[PDB]
């Protein structure tokens, strides 16, 4: 475990982490896909092998050592509020449940369903709370990766409000 578990979040590429392992936003299929999913495909494209894994889920592939959780969140297009916050709830539990799994004393962690799979709606606080019901129980240092400059400030307020 880390010595204090901490939350942070940082604006770049997460293909670029100075974590243990990384959490990519996975699609059901193990394609390579857009986005952060496009990154991760990129810098670790071995871990590709047999990642196809349900919604709501998280599979674990190693690249070399170094584990890729395929987390697939919801896509909001297709899903119900209802149904969809369910699923999105329950990636994050099969995270923290990976993380715990690996040993890994920190983690990369990108907010599901916020990009291309958010339906258009504006899902920081939704999605941000989940990982934290999810992540809080674990002793990991956790740094959450985004790309806009306005979310790292919501994401860091967010965080610095619990302490
Ligand atoms: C390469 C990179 N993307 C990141 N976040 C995504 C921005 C839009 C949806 C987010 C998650 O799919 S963090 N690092
Ligand atoms: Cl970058
Ligand atoms: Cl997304
Ligand atoms: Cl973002």
């Amino acid at each position: 475990g880390a010595m204090a578990p901490s939350y942070r979040v940082k604006r770049m590429d997460i293909a670029k982490n100075d974590e243990e392992c990384v959490v990519n936003a996975a699609n059901p299929r193990g394609l390579p896909g857009d986005g952060v999913c496009k990154a991760v495909y990129k810098k670790w494209p071995e871990s590709f092998k047999n990642s196809a894994t349900p919604v709501g889920t998280a599979k674990t592939v190693m690249c070399g050592t170094y584990p890729v959780i395929h987390a697939v969140g919801p896509n909001f297009s297709n899903y119900t509020e209802s149904e969809g916050d369910r699923e999105l709830a329950a990636a994050y539990r099969e995270v923290a449940k990976e993380v715990t799994r690996l040993g890994v004393n920190s983690v990369a962690i990108p907010l599901l369903s916020t990009g291309v799979y958010s339906g258009g709606k504006d899902r920081l606080t939704q999605s941000l709370n989940h990982l934290f019901t999810a992540m809080d129980s674990t002793d990991a240092d956790v740094v959450i990766y985004c790309r806009d400059k306005e979310w790292e400030k919501k994401i860091s307020e967010a965080i610095q409000m619990r302490t």
